[PDB]
């Protein structure tokens, strides 16, 4: 199925762990691919993410929201990666040329394993021009 194809690619294991959910979203807020339990998210959340890629530091004062859940903004990569923390879990968002890769993690996955999955996904996509 398309859903199995997506889950197999986004929820792949890394060091024995896997993302809780993940998506590839267009920079327009559309869905390119979403894993089976990815949250329902709001258009304005994607706008806020895009404006933090354009003007880094803009999201931090008020927090990163995705699916109505608030994350503390922590150090990303200027213009390219946003990271958020909520308890022992969090999120990594990587900008591509036309899209965004989002991975959400929880224990026992580590923040570094989330980063590496999401980062690598995004490099893959960018290398194909997307």
């Amino acid at each position: 199925s398309w859903q199995t194809y997506v889950d197999d690619h986004l929820l792949c294991e890394i060091e024995g762990n896997h993302l809780s959910s993940a998506a590839i979203l267009g920079q327009d807020g559309s869905v390119w691919a979403q894993s089976s339990n990815f949250p329902q998210f709001k258009p304005e959340e994607i706008t806020a993410i895009m404006n933090d890629f354009a003007e880094p530091g803009s999201l931090a004062p008020t927090g990163l929201y995705l699916g109505g859940t608030k994350y503390m903004v922590i150090q990303g990569e200027p213009g390219t990666v946003i990271r958020g923390k909520k308890g022992p879990g969090g999120v990594t968002i990587k900008k591509t040329n036309q899209a965004l890769i989002i991975g959400i993690y929880d224990e026992p996955m580590t923040p570094g394993q989330c980063n590496m999955i999401v980062e690598k996904l995004g490099d893959y996509l960018i290398d194909t021009g997307l």
